[PDB]
């Protein structure tokens, strides 16, 4: 028999291990020779594995690299303009790789060049709320200052955006042991903690879903028009550089001015965590000086796209995708996901060589340039948008498979809640103490739902990974699953190696295997069920929760709601109608002829599509999903009813309340209309 | 047998006559009591005729009406501010209707209120080129002046837009006998010519496809947020009023200043056609004074939507629609079309009562508020956009069936060229001298193709009628067909009556019948063919013609093309690929299983959809079709490759040529990309 069990049993922990070792011996930075080589290898192997076609899709996009003969660094300078302390020019390489070439040193991709000098201000995590505190509570003025912020809590690009709007002239990012050093575990190479010389790389763009900064809306092909750098989308306007906590300690130890407003502002360094500005009396005349010399450069990137043509519905696509490019070795991010994808392609190809084909077409993708702003997935989706929006069933992401070894973590559209619950009930738990018990059982025990008894937590999708164009721009149902902790200390550091994984995370590759079963299990059911495995009633349940929540935010302002006649009645009405119509639809779907079948599967496929507004969100044309958008304060986090949420945010500070509440009302109308219109797609068609 | 012949033979000239008389006895102005009454009648009749459901879809939209106790008029005033001539307060009513109530007097819908006085300037048709002449050649300055323009050549809203940008403070529109009086025919009631007291009503909005000015993008439902009037879309900023040629003669006879630059600037009045500004010496101190008191008012409108559910593909919609609202009696516009729609519904209902159902769902629409900016069709399409873009096969418009009695006039997407050629070959010509010969034969003889021997002319779709949202915003294949002359003199006048039609246009209702056969014939084939009756190869042929044409425009500037490296190579490459892929697709479509069938019909249905750019055209978000857009200089006219055309227009006058030609290059990239992406939808799907 060729069924899901056949597929799942073919998957092997030992192959995932072999592929992970194979993908992590040399750096695979986007735009480099070694990453083009790996692309070609994967293309070759996927062909050998049995896919029908495997092609490279290339694009020429804006990337960013340090200057090899002109290193980035930070200084403390004295009053004679003398550099009395310099930050490190590279991370100490891990054992046995001290002779690897082409390790890119730590930098903030897309930083402009510059050498600003000034006085430091410590901004905690540089969240929206942290800047409100500095300015509004502590009356600290960040204008003309260099801010130093610890990584964590929110996407780094949002930190740099927040810093720019507070008027900073430079940002220094560092990893505080409070956030990146787990108590009682040893630093790398002797455990999984971040050593003091380790540094987190990462881009600091604010693209809001545009993809390549020079070609928003259109693929970066051979004949593309490009914007000039000055009109590019998302580029920061102040220099930015990341450092480790040994270097951070040196910069923070002399901080004067105000003390931290509270304990939530102090990390674990032997330092006062004084907010500044400037150093204490003795050192009052010393300044901080940045030296940033990185360059932005149009560079070719390569996605690998494999097709396994469907037997019955070849014009319906289920996509499994994840990126291949890494900052250095990528032992977790992304190769722990790419190895799982490789083993899934291998299994499917094994069923294929024995004569099986899935019902629908499965597309497999190895995306490039994820680390530089989701560039590879975005440009491909821009090129193929018409095919995807009329044919795309679902997108399953496959970045890092593990970020911990405690339990499963799933983030997906409500349409796939039932699918995941059912699949995880048929999978074995890899967990200690749950031998013989289902993955569903261990997961719900270790990660219980905040809302329901006997159910696991499933989170929203935001952004910050390759599903974002498919879900947030195009409205294709999307999901992701990984193993997680109770992100991880070595994130985007040179220490993210094969050895980290094999020694400290998953020696038996059993958690990798579990993730391959969940991702592959999902793809199989999406590509093979006769009725698509979506449950519209689950969307109805969450829409009421999100309506309750946004109403509760507005109701912090009862006087204004009275004055400006702010009613949520339309939105609750729409949610009620959606609930009724989806109940009826689900009755027909079980009570219901292939055209009825094909017509009906289309209602299911286009339901996520119906939450798309073609006009996008305000000033963010590429975020079009009215229910979910990446948080405007944290790209990684999903926000519900984002348009109304952003209209309400800090509304009490707006100068013209009538206009502000008018906009809240406008956003309620758009949300209610969109929920009703989505509901109406599930009505009888004629 | 229930086949097309059965359908076509059921259609009767005598019923079309009975319905036309029934729909034209009283005025049906949008938003009035009488037009709600007619809506309810049609709803009732369509139910009786046999449709499955017939519902009223209502919306509350911005409309415009004169003040009943404060009439609009124009004066000549002397130096004491004395009004020595006044224009008429109403058109003399036709015989037997001098006692009809609620005839709205001539006005320009959406004119602001005001009483500007100043000196007249005569601007010919107020085209873009006419204003270039005044300013650039004749050095005439329109700023602070009242312009007087003759109707014709272009949409009136574009005249008022052109006038505003030239700095005019008022516009007077009038009908010149050169354009509205055919030599040797008698004025109404004794023939079909415009009498000197007749006046053409019409709105002067510049909505660029937005629909209701207060709710662009979203339906004007009960809970809608509305823009304030000051932020409304499309409203003119200067008073505007139309007059007949008796009143025009009085205003033009005293015109001084410069003479007409040439004979193309003189109409048929016994007047110099002097451009001005101001009157000749003797009358130099007299001025023109407008008195405009109309008000804009949110008002309820009602569309009638009838459904005949498809037997096999109920989730595929073929739409026949046309408007019901008229300026006065609507004897041609629109009731000559609504009567044909009514008889088509009657025939289909006759097949239905005998047990037949079409393969796909047919939706029939009686739109409201067409005369006020396509409001009814637009708000309905905004409300149902998700259903229409995933389910809409085709839209056939049905405004006025006759505007002449000489020959057929068809304007449609290239996808329906073959369908119309084939259908018209099976229909009988109603023409004198072509008895026993096909409609195809008379039409190609009287209206030969400019390009091909033995073929008829088929024009492009632009805007100015209810197909515009479906075609230009949503990308649903659309068509229209009518009888035309070798528009018509009584257009939008009180003289457009049943008697006009029955006496002077179509006494036997044979031309109406021919149009009912062509519109109904098209709907039948779209709703009933097993393979949709579209030919992609016809699009390939026109794309090359339009690429040749836009290249030829650019090549008026060879030096700039050299300097700025302006290449059309990408666009011709895309057109070549489209031609090859469409050739291959058409081989498969004839060589090819219902899923193959359903999958294949989807490639055909979504081909028009693929020419949609979700980002729209520059500053015109609701015009999204990259091949066709309404001309920026004439809403009624279709423009090909509008984005590149507008980038090139008057480019030699642009101050920064580098930026200007950069934009031409950008538009070429967008067009080439869109043509390739459309081509790729016809490739094999996997
Ligand atoms: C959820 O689904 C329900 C249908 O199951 C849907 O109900 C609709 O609600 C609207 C109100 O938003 C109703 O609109 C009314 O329609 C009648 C004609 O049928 C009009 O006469 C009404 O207008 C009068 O009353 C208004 C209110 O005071 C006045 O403002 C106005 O001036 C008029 O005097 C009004 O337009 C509609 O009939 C129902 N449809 C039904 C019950 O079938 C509801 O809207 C859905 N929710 C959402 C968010 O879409
Ligand atoms: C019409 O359809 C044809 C396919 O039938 C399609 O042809 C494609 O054209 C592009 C050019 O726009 C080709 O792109 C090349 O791809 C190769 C890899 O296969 C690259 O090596 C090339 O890059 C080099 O050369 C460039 C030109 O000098 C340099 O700019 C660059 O730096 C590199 O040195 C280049 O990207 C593509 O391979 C073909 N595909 C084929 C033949 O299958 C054509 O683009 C279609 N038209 C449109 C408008 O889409
Ligand atoms: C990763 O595995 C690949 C595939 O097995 C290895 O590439 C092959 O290497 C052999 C011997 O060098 C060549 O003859 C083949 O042509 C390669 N196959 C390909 C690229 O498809 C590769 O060497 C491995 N990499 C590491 C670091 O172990
Ligand atoms: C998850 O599994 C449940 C339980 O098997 C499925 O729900 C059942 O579906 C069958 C087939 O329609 C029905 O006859 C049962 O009444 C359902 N049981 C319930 C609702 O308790 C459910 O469809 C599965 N989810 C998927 C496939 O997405
Ligand atoms: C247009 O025709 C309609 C339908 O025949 C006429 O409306 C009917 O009039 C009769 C007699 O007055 C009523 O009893 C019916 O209820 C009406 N039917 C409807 C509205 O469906 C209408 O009178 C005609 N109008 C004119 C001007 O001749
Ligand atoms: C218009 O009629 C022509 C001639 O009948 C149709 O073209 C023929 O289609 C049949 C069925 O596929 C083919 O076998 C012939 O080879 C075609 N004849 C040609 C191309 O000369 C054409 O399909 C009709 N157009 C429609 C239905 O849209
Ligand atoms: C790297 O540094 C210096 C200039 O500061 C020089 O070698 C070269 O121009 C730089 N490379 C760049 C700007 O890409
Ligand atoms: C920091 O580096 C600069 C540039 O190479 C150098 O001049 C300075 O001496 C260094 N300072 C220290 C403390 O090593
Ligand atoms: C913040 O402080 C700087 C000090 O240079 C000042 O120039 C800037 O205007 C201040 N911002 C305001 C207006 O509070
Ligand atoms: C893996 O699980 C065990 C048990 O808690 C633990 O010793 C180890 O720290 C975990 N690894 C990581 C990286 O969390
Ligand atoms: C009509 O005219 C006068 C005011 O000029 C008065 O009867 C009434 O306000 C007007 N109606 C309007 C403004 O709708
Ligand atoms: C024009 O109408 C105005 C306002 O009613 C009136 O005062 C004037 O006398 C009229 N002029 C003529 C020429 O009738
Ligand atoms: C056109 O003429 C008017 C006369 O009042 C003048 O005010 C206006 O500025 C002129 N436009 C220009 C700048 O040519
Ligand atoms: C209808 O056709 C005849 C023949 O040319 C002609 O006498 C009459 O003017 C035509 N009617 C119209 C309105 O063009
Ligand atoms: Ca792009
Ligand atoms: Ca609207
Ligand atoms: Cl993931
Ligand atoms: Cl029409
Ligand atoms: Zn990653
Ligand atoms: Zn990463
Ligand atoms: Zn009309
Ligand atoms: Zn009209």
């Amino acid at each position: 028999k060729h069924n899901m069990k056949a597929f799942l049993d073919e998957l092997k922990a030992e192959n995932i291990k072999k592929f992970l070792y194979n993908f992590t011996q040399i750096p695979h930075l986007a735009g480099t020779e070694q990453n083009f080589q790996l692309a070609k290898q994967i293309q070759s192997q996927w062909k050998e594995f049995g896919l029908d076609s495997v092609e490279l899709a290339h694009y020429d996009v804006l990337l960013s690299y340090p200057n090899k003969t002109h290193p980035n660094y930070i200084s403390i300078i004295n009053e004679d303009g003398n550099e009395i302390f310099n930050t490190s020019l590279f991370e100490p390489p891990p054992p046995g790789y001290e002779n690897v070439s082409d390790i890119v040193p730590p930098f903030s991709a897309f930083s402009p060049q510059g050498m600003p000098e000034g006085d430091l201000v410590y901004v905690n995590y540089a969240r929206t709320e942290d800047f409100f505190k500095l300015e509004r509570d502590m009356k600290i003025n960040c204008s003309g200052k260099i801010v130093i912020a610890r990584y964590g809590k929110v996407f780094r690009g949002n930190k740099v955006k927040n810093a720019q709007l507070a008027g900073a002239k430079g940002v220094i990012l560092y990893s505080d042991p409070a956030d990146y050093f787990a108590p009682g575990v040893k630093s790398y190479p002797d455990g999984w903690n971040l050593p003091g010389g380790g540094v987190q790389r990462g881009n600091i763009l604010n693209l809001n879903g545009a993809g390549d900064p020079l070609t928003p809306g259109y693929p970066a092909n051979e004949y593309a028009y490009r914007r000039g750098i000055a009109e590019a989308v998302g580029l920061p306007s102040i220099p930015v550089h990341p450092i480790g906590y040994y270097d951070a300690q040196k910069l923070l130890e002399k901080m004067g001015g105000s003390a931290p407003p509270d304990s939530s502002w102090r990390g674990s360094l032997k330092v006062p965590y004084n907010v500044g500005p400037g150093f204490t009396g003795n050192f009052s005349t010393q300044k901080v000086k940045m030296h940033i010399h990185s360059t932005n450069e149009v560079t070719r990137i390569y996605n690998v796209i494999g097709t396994l043509r469907g037997a019955v519905e070849p014009d319906r696509y289920v996509i499994l995708g994840g990126h291949r490019d890494s900052w250095v070795f990528g032992g977790i991010d992304p190769q722990s996901g790419a190895a799982v994808v490789h083993e899934i392609v291998r299994s499917f190809g094994t069923l294929k060589k024995e004569g099986w084909r899935p019902r629908r077409t499965i597309l497999f993708a190895s995306w490039d340039a994820e680390e530089f702003g989701l560039l590879g997935s975005t440009e491909w989706a821009e090129e193929n948008s018409r095919l995807l929006q009329e044919r795309g069933v679902a997108y399953i992401n496959a970045d890092s498979s593990i970020e911990g070894n405690y339990t499963l973590r799933v983030d997906c559209t409500p349409l796939m809640y039932s699918l995941v619950h059912n699949l995880t009930k048929e999978l074995k738990s890899p967990d200690e103490g749950f031998e013989g018990k289902s993955l569903y059982e261990s997961w719900t025990k270790k990660s219980p739902s905040p809302e329901f008894s006997g159910m696991p937590r499933i989170s929203k999708l935001g952004s910050g990974n390759d599903f974002e164009v498919f879900f947030q721009r195009l409205g294709i149902a999307s999901g992701r699953a990984r193993y997680t902790k109770n992100g991880y200390p070595l994130y985007h550091s040179v220490y993210e190696t094969y050895e980290l994984v094999e020694k400290f995370y998953d020696p038996m590759f059993k958690y990798h295997l579990t993730v391959a079963q969940v991702r592959g299990g999902m793809v199989f059911e999406l590509a093979n069920s006769i009725v698509l495995p979506f449950d519209c009633r689950d969307y109805a349940v969450v829409l009421r929760k999100y309506a309750d929540k946004i109403y509760s935010i507005s109701m912090k302002h009862p006087q204004e709601m009275k004055t400006y006649s702010v009613s949520f009645d339309s939105l609750f009405s729409a949610v009620k109608n959606f609930t009724e119509i989806a109940s009826k639809f689900s009755e027909r779907l079980q009570d219901f002829n292939p055209i009825v079948l094909r017509m009906m599967n289309d209602q299911l496929m286009f339901l996520e599509r119906a939450f798309i507004d073609p006009l996008g969100l305000p000033d963010r044309p590429f975020y079009r999903h009215v229910i979910y958008a990446p948080s405007s304060h944290n790209k990684y986090a999903g926000e519900s009813f984002p348009g109304i949420y952003d209209a309400l945010f800090d509304i009490e500070s707006k100068v013209d309340p009538s206009k502000a509440w008018g906009e809240v009302k406008r956003q309620i109308y758009v949300a209610a209309f969109t929920v009703q219109a989505a509901a109406e797609t599930l009505s009888e068609v004629a």
